[PDB]
């Protein structure tokens, strides 16, 4: 009733410790807290498309989403996927400095958390593409699971 | 402290409308009724761990997990991977006859989704590949989320 407001934060951000696929879409359900990751080859519109569609089958459909004004955000494509979920775009005030500090926040820890789990596992580099799918889950699980 | 024991059921089932990444790993979380679902090229003991990684990214770490005799589950390697995250691990009774009917018939909902929403957009027999991993997602979203 007066609880908070279904609202996503969305990034991508890179981490050559996943290479080859080492753009991570990072998306803070703002309400809860809880962290979603996606690991994609390249930025583009569709890979944000990808994000979401696991974004939704584990969180459910946001009222809006926020992101910046980054072209695989803004494309025809991307804004024409958004109004067939029924789901209301924005990308905040222009200039806006930030609206979106929460999902900055989660793309310094969930890379903090990659690099100590992978070094625990001694990967200190790269991570070897056979390990990075499990090991990806891994530092989602530590981040939202108490 | 008196709600329901964290206790998953999961198994495979077979999809051709997905192929080639045909068997779905699907999990049911007894305590909430959540589905889990991931798709895979071959069933073995890794393509568990890969799905129950997942899983756990998802829905947190279980007390226990049900799942059949089936031997991707029983191998020497799948008992290593259920100890290392301290998870307990049971196949019921022996002829149990089944203690897994949840799962049974989340794996039944699950296909009927599948072929509800592919025919919507068009599929009548296999979906192409690039459709896939949206339409799974879909298909997922919609037995969660109300
Ligand atoms: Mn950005
Ligand atoms: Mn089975």
């Amino acid at each position: 009733g007066l609880g908070p407001l279904q609202i996503w934060q969305t990034d991508f951000t890179l981490e050559p410790r996943m290479a080859p696929r080492s753009w991570l879409a990072v998306t803070v359900d703002t309400a809860s807290s809880a962290i979603v990751v996606t690991q994609h080859g390249r930025v583009t519109s569709v890979a944000a498309q990808h994000h979401w569609a696991t974004a939704i089958a584990v969180l459910g459909r946001p009222k809006a989403i926020k992101t910046d004004n980054g072209s695989c955000f803004t494309s025809k494509s991307t804004r024409e996927w958004l109004a067939r979920w029924g789901i209301a775009h924005t990308t905040g005030i222009p200039g806006n400095s930030q609206g979106q500090a929460m999902v900055e926040r989660a793309n310094r820890l969930l890379k903090d958390k990659i690099r100590v789990l992978a070094e625990g596992d001694g990967f200190m580099k790269r991570i070897p593409t056979s390990k990075q799918g499990e090991l990806l889950a891994k530092a989602m699980y530590a981040l939202n699971h108490f």
